[PDB]
């Protein structure tokens, strides 16, 4: 099957070339269709040579006015082609063997084969010809209305927004846009991902002539619907109106669903397998719109949009960079832009990069446009008083006395000075010129978070060293256990460990760390104590195993955990006793745990490595009272393998540690009643109240009250009387004014 050219060519002319009783289809049916009035509407690549292709025009219709001599043009036209690797036969080469469609007279306008033919050849479409369509074998080949907003005219203008990196989303919609069946690329990604970017993109391509110029009418209008009542009406309308123009096409460039207002709206109406455009939807409107309907899926092709990376969207930046400055009137700095991108990356989990790095660059720019609101004040006290001896001499000019001389010379010399003082003072007194880096960043985000922020201020030393220390004061006991976890966490520095998956389980008593440590690492690990998630087994057994994850396999069941552990991704999650799991639980964990993937009927994959999981366990019910000679590695074996027992072993094998807990001895007592001390001060000393108990009762009390599964639970009742009750006095009292330190 060769090029259109010469076959649906001669299929238009077959339409009007109903006219001489022809025996046969002969050269001139070809050539006199291949214009669109017999006329010079005479290009062909010898025009240039020797051609006067105006006349063999009029000779061809006068001729009128296969054949034997059709085949003689075929068949040396194509075997020359052939020699000249012109595989297929278009117009300029079909003068190779045009035996038929020239000026055969005596003043003759012939055709040249192999010797000007195949030079001339290189200026027509010649050399960027690899694949099947034609080259317009035509002639000079050698409404839009208010729902059709054009962007292709202001990418000519050069105002539309560049994308960086997303010519393969152009690319690949434009092998979608030509197709018959799958021919509406639509592309996927959240709003802010780069979309809005790309279908200007392509409007920028279009001008640009980076494409073919097909696109010249099949320009990019964007579909604005109607609405402040029906309006599908209206569209119907106009898309007669556009699609009998028959020129140019209606794009979305960021957000498309079924809407109530045929679901598939204006689609029956303007199904004619013609003027395909790029749709575009997200994980979920895709859902909401292509596979909802599920009919007209078989039309359509998802072209995914990727975000840009941190170097992309530091390029994008920098480059609009001088608009931002514009706009804030001050120097945006590409330090600043750097970290912008960079910071917003790791602080926020909400939207996409362009989206992140944006609201803190104007953030940042924001505050700098604040402080320099106004001169690096005397000046102001200076027109004060300006304004102060205008009003006075207002009253001088007004007084009705006897007397510029006193009353309104005074006033007036008063103000004259005071004036070029205020002058003074602004000249010589030439806020911030030009944002910072992490100096403002830190800033923005401490603002909107705090907690070193925490992400600003990290250099992953403190938080995967230091770890050991934090994690094992926020809970006494078994620093072992902590070791173990602080080195899980460190080992995925730089990616050493397996990029994309942390798991443990925790075994022993009450008020060891089994859950007090999930806690403490949240707030650690994420500057945040709520990135702790609590599981119940019981909750999400076996009837509501479909509310670990969204099953329907057998309305919109988000379960109890996809839907709303998936809006943090940055967590640490908390499973109640594992034994209380049922089978589905730990094969979920298992089929999650691997890759580092969430498994669900959304898709929204989360990368794993921002995560870790925390199962507490009382399978070793014995096995963790090991602790009262083995040391941690001798009970970590023998729990371990008494999971195996219990779990499936390659469930169990997905685990970083078995971790032992561990009643606290009197000195552990001690640390963690310290530790209320810690947590008194912190509530009371912002009254002011600062603690301690007196020695003898300190000590006592915490030797003695022990629960050895809880935590120093007798300590309790007496506590609230002796100690709350008397911080309370201490208000009452006066003598232990509060800021003093005694208590009971």
């Amino acid at each position: 099957r060769l090029t259109e050219r010469a076959q649906r060519v001669l299929a238009h002319a077959q339409e009007e070339a109903i006219r001489l009783n022809h025996s046969n289809i002969g050269t001139e049916h070809l050539l006199l269709g291949l214009m669109k009035e017999p006329e010079g509407i005479a290009a062909k690549v010898l025009e240039s040579f020797n051609i006067t292709e105006d006349k063999v025009i009029e000779e061809v219709e006068k001729l009128i006015g296969y054949t034997p001599r059709a085949k003689k043009v075929i068949e040396l036209s194509m075997d020359e082609a052939r020699k000249l690797h012109h595989n297929f036969v278009g117009t300029e080469h079909i003068l190779l063997g045009l035996n038929e469609g020239v000026a055969a007279r005596v003043f003759a306008n012939l055709d040249l084969n192999i010797t000007k033919a195949r030079a001339q050849v290189v200026k027509a479409l010649g050399n960027p010809e690899m694949s099947n369509k034609n080259a317009q074998a035509s002639k000079s080949n050698n409404t839009l209305d208010s729902l059709a907003r054009d962007l292709t005219v202001i990418a000519k203008d050069g105002t539309l927004d560049p994308v960086i990196g997303r010519d393969k989303e152009i690319t690949r919609v434009i092998e979608v846009l030509s197709r018959r069946t799958k021919n509406n690329p639509v592309l996927i990604g959240e709003p802010g991902v780069g979309k809005t970017a790309i279908a200007e993109g392509l409007a920028q391509a279009i001008v640009n002539n980076e494409v073919p110029e097909t696109l010249k009418d099949k320009r990019v209008m964007s579909l604005d619907m109607g609405t402040v009542g029906e309006f599908e009406e209206r569209l119907k309308k106009v898309m007669e109106e556009i699609q009998q123009a028959g020129n140019v096409i209606l794009f979305i460039d960021e957000l498309h669903t079924l809407v109530g207002a045929a679901s598939n709206i204006l689609k029956p109406a303007l199904a004619r397998g013609e003027l395909q455009c790029i749709g575009a939807t997200t994980l979920d409107e895709y859902r909401k719109n292509i596979e909802k309907d599920a009919a007209l899926e078989r039309r359509f092709q998802p072209v995914q949009v990727d975000e840009p990376s941190v170097v992309d969207t530091v390029a994008i930046l920098k480059g609009l960079r001088d608009r931002y400055e514009a706009h804030h009137r001050i120097n945006i700095s590409d330090e600043a832009i750097e970290a912008a991108v960079k910071l917003s990356n790791r602080y926020v989990s909400d939207r996409f990069l362009p989206d992140k790095a944006i609201d803190l660059i104007d953030e940042a720019s924001s505050k700098v446009r604040l402080k320099s609101h106004t001169t690096p004040n005397n000046l102001k006290e200076i027109e004060q008083e300006i304004e102060k001896v205008k009003n006075e001499k207002d009253a001088a000019v007004h007084a009705q006395e006897f007397e510029n001389a006193a009353n309104l010379r005074d006033k007036q010399t008063k103000l004259e000075k005071q004036y070029e003082e205020a002058k003074n003072e602004w000249k010589n007194t030439q806020g911030m010129s030009t944002s910072l880096s992490e100096e403002d960043i830190a800033e923005v985000i401490a603002g909107w978070t705090g907690i070193p922020l925490t992400k600003i201020n990290e250099t992953e030393s403190e938080k995967l060293l230091s770890l050991e220390d934090t994690l094992h004061e926020r809970v006494i006991g078994q620093k072992d256990a902590v070791n173990s976890i602080s080195k899980a966490v460190r080992r995925a520095r730089a990616g050493l460990k397996d990029p994309k998956r942390g798991s443990f389980i925790f075994l022993g008593p009450t008020g060891v760390g089994k859950t007090e440590l999930a806690r403490a690492l949240a707030e650690s690990m994420f500057g945040d104590d709520d990135a702790m998630i609590r599981v119940d087994m019981s909750e999400f057994m076996e009837k509501h195993a479909v509310s670990r994850l969204v099953g329907a396999p057998p309305h919109d069941d988000g379960g109890q955990l996809t839907e709303k552990v998936r809006r943090k991704p940055y967590s640490v999650i908390l499973f109640d006793e594992i034994e209380k799991a049922h089978p589905d639980v730990f094969n979920i964990l298992l089929q999650v745990l691997d890759d580092g993937h969430l498994t669900d009927t959304k898709g929204r994959t989360v990368d794993f490595r921002n995560t870790i999981i925390i199962m507490t366990s009382n399978v070793g019910a014995q096995e963790l009272q090991d602790q009262r000679g083995q040391d941690y590695e001798t009970i970590r074996k023998t729990m371990l393998k008494e999971l195996k027992n219990s779990f499936r072993p390659e469930f169990l094998n997905r685990v970083d540690d078995i971790i032992v807990f561990h009643k606290l001895t009197k000195e552990e007592l001690k640390e963690i009643v310290t530790m209320m001390v810690n947590k008194l001060t912190n509530r009371l000393s912002e009254q002011n109240i600062n603690i301690i108990v007196t020695d003898k009762a300190k000590d006592k009390i915490a030797e003695e009250g022990y629960d050895p599964e809880y935590g120093a639970r007798p300590l309790i009742r007496a506590i609230q009387k002796t100690i709350e009750d008397n911080l309370s006095e201490l208000i009452l009292d006066g003598n232990q004014i509060e800021g003093k330190k005694v208590t009971v």
